[PDB]
């Protein structure tokens, strides 16, 4: 019993993670269109959570981290591919429909299983290049019959895939290694990471976007509601992530991305639900056949030698 | 010497091989300008090879192969992925340009090393999944920006990358496992599976297009000049696989399509010449990029356990 409720303690982390993450999806894409700076929104988002974090330490809610040169040396990394995963993220949501930007980031698992067999030298059966077969043509089928198709949105997309198995596998080194360390909890090695990313992006998003005006594109949205959405959107970006190291901290980062695809079924159902968008049938079924290959891809390379 | 001799030897029949599958591309495209049944005329050109190999054992200018049951049993697979790739390419060649046919064709070597590792029991080094980076890419980007692109003209392409690959490794382990079979030279063993083939396409081309008029559909060709170029053709077809099977006689099914690629990008450059075939840019960008990382992924396959 006690090992199944750990798994439960463990699951409800899962839970939680993809719970703020549909919140945050549909509420930072309402605050997209009609306030389309993605450069400033997730530079606003990463300030929000980092002093949300110091708050936190401040008040001794939370232990404050042991911090020292080689713990910010090796978050380097991890902040660096937060940044732009985080960055090349919000500019897809800002182009396409955010459920084809998860369709794209779907693909994540083979990405991470390829960095992470990369750096502990493993190989790969070849039946694995058999499930990319699906992966690609599903994901060519899906953007071929997307009806908000742009190239940057898509490409963005599979560029945040690359970003993000970098700062997990480079995170999970950290975390690893300073597993003693009793005041460096999950939270705090993201608390960290959200500081240090960003001062990595607030000065592109003032050069390409500078101070945009408080002003909602959609007629009629106040300015106070505007305000509002910006920061309902900020609170719960961060509390997804955060929670989301809890689930790091406990799984490998390829287990780590196949719960991110987990969650981005969800959020692809949920979406298309609350913006009512167009899903015709070839979409469906190149969506559904990319998940599908991830997943039978994610059973070969662990299920074979 | 006497392996250098044997190189030199093998070294001239990858020539014949580029030469004569260059003179047919040229005439096949044009035949299909004028007379455009992909199924029929490449029903023909297997007939057309399965004549001219009956005339060279009938005249007594060829060993004839002792025939048997087992020999027939294991020509059925190599010439089921002949038939296929044959009917699947000129279908293409018919729809698009054949520069874009060759393009998609390029990353054959891919499906060469994943059927081959499939069959060998071979592990692939994680490096192998980045050069698949460019070659995804490219072929995207060269399918994306191609003048003549159709859907089925790109995947009937990339439909025979599979049937070409699974017709070599079952060639090479047939004429593996009848090396002790002094008549079985390797033209004999083509000369067997274009005799197959022909029978097994025969009825589908029969069922798809029926018996076309020998009429050309360009201006001022008469029914012997439309005869004449296809029975050309034909020659050249036959002739360009038969000496390619004296090239898969002596290398790995691997170093085949490594080998064919490399005719592919003299077919490419001297289509584009001869058919003023319009190149954008991004085309020829894509394009090189595709063929580069298919060299890349040849190289880390070869270079890496
Ligand atoms: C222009 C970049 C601003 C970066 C400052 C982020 C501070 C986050 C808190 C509120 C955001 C103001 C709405
Ligand atoms: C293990 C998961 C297996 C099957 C679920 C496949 C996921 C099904 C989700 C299909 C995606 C979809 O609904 O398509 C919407 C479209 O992408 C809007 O942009
Ligand atoms: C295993 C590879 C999966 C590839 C998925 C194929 C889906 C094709 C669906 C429609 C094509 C015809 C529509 C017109
Ligand atoms: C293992 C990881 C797999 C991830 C890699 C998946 C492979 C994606 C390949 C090609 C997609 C890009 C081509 C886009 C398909 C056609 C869409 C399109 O360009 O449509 C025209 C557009 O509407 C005009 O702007
Ligand atoms: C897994 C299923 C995902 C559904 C999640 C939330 C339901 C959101 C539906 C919102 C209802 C539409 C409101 C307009
Ligand atoms: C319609 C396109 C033109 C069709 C061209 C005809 C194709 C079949 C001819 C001969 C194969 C029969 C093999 C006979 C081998 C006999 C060898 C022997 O003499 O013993
Ligand atoms: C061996 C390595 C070769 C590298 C360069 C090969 C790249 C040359 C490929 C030809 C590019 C090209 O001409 O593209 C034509 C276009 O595809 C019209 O269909
Ligand atoms: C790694 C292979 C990536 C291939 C990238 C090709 C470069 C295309 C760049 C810009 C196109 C924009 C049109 C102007
Ligand atoms: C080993 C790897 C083998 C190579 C793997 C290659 C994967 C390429 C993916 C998709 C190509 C097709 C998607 C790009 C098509 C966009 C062009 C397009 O659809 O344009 C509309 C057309 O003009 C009107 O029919
Ligand atoms: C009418 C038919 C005319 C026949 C023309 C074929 C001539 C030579 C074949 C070349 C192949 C040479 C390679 C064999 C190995 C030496
Ligand atoms: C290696 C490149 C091979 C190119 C061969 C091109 C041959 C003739 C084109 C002359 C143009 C005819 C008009």
């Amino acid at each position: 019993s006690p090992t199944l409720v750990h798994t439960l303690k463990v699951g409800f982390y899962f839970f939680l993670w993809y719970f703020f993450n549909f919140i945050f999806n549909i509420a930072n894409k309402r605050t997209l269109n009609m306030w389309k700076y993605p450069w400033v929104l997730s530079t606003i988002q990463l300030g929000v959570g980092a002093l949300y974090c110091t708050f936190l330490w401040v008040l001794g809610l939370r232990t404050k981290p042991n911090v020292s040169k080689k713990l910010i040396k090796a978050l380097i990394w991890p902040s660096l591919g937060h940044t732009l995963g985080h960055a090349a993220t919000c500019m897809s949501f800002s182009l396409v429909a955010i459920s084809f930007t998860h369709v794209v980031k779907s693909a994540e698992p083979v990405f991470g299983a390829v960095g992470s067999a990369l750096v502990l030298g493993e190989f790969f059966h070849p039946l694995t290049y058999l499930t990319l077969v699906p992966i690609v043509s599903g994901v060519a089928l899906s953007a071929a019959t997307e009806l908000t198709f742009t190239w940057t949105g898509f490409i963005t997309a599979m560029i945040s895939n690359v970003a993000f198995v970098t700062r997990n596998i480079t995170s999970k080194f950290t975390m690893v290694d300073f597993k003693n360390e009793k005041t460096l909890i999950a939270q705090n090695t993201y608390a960290l990471i959200t500081i240090i990313s960003f001062f990595m992006e607030l000065p592109f998003a003032l050069l390409m976007e500078g101070f945009p005006p408080l002003v909602s594109a959609i007629a009629g949205v106040s300015k106070a509601k505007l305000f509002g959405s910006i920061m309902f959107c900020s609170l719960f970006y961060h509390l997804y992530n955060e929670v989301s190291y809890l689930c790091l901290d406990n799984v490998s980062p390829v287990s780590f991305s196949i719960g991110n695809t987990i969650k981005r079924v969800i959020i692809i159902f949920g979406s298309i639900l609350v913006f009512r968008t167009p899903v015709t049938r070839l979409n469906f079924i190149g969506s559904t056949i990319a998940i599908i290959g991830t997943m039978l891809y994610s059973l070969a390379k662990a299920k074979l030698p």
